[PDB]
């Protein structure tokens, strides 16, 4: 279930370089195991440098929910949310995140180092709370190769 | 002029919380002296946890220029903005932040324990770039004072 959830997540990070609506990231919103929303980065698609996966999946469930606050919902991102998208996770107030590629495979191909602390572990000021898991095997492999196999399929930005 | 569009951010903040749009906060993004987006906090109003102060004026702007990088703009925030509002002021390319009010003004009056590493100088692996001016004098005063002043008009989010 995780697996099929990031899986998801990695899908629609190739769809919506495939659209040209931005870059390779997904993210998946769940309610236990029904799907909130399912989104991409949107960046390139509504001239929004905030639209990523996340911060675009959350908005999306927020709406489907009508409400500002997810506590009973988890979220998986096909990679490590950025600190934009990490600080929304906490004022969302999902409760558990779920990524597939650490930040170092897409910072490899061409994205800033634009790491979040607090999701690391290395916060002073910002402390999560939120469960976190980094994924392993299968998961990690496909998140990982995502980077490989869109590598000049985009624009950056 | 930093002392004119830091009132206009400060008069944003009680406009919203006035219409019930959001909590107290307001963002003025201006390209050489002229404004470009002029908003406050919207989370209430659009049912969105992202639509603070500075990301809705991150926004406005964007669609406005027509591009995704504010390079040549500067932001006014008229609270130190949180770690999701710093992320986001990094990734659209924004010249210059200047704040107003300390977060712990915020803080104070029930709002989350919730400061960026980044803007404080205080992280191991998110470094900031931009430059970046808390506002003194009678700015800062006014801008504090949005918070005790504010405390009976909406209820904390
Ligand atoms: C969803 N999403 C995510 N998760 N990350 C993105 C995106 N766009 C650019 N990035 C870069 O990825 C690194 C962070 O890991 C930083 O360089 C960020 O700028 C994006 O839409
Ligand atoms: C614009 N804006 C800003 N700048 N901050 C906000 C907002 N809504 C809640 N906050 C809280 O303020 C502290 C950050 O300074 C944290 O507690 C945050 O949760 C908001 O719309
Ligand atoms: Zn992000
Ligand atoms: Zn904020």
């Amino acid at each position: 279930s995780d697996h099929k959830f990031l899986t998801q997540a990695v899908e629609e990070a190739y769809k919506g370089v495939d659209c040209g609506d931005g870059g390779p990231f997904g993210a998946v919103i769940v309610h236990n195991n029904e799907v909130v929303a399912s989104c991409h980065n949107m960046v390139l698609k509504y001239t929004d440098p905030t639209a990523h996966a996340e911060v675009t999946a959350i908005r999306e469930a927020c709406k489907k929910l009508n409400k500002i606050e997810l506590s009973e919902c988890e979220i998986y991102a096909s990679c490590e949310p950025c600190p934009m998208c990490f600080g929304a996770i906490h004022l969302s107030r999902l409760k558990r995140l779920v990524y597939g590629a650490k930040a170092e495979a897409a910072i490899a191909i061409g994205f800033d180092d634009f790491i979040a602390d607090a999701l690391r572990g290395t916060g002073v000021y910002q402390k999560s709370s939120l469960e976190i898991k980094k994924a392993d095997g299968n998961g990690a492999a496909i998140a990982e190769q995502v980077f490989q196999n869109t590598k000049e399929k985009f624009r950056l930005y």
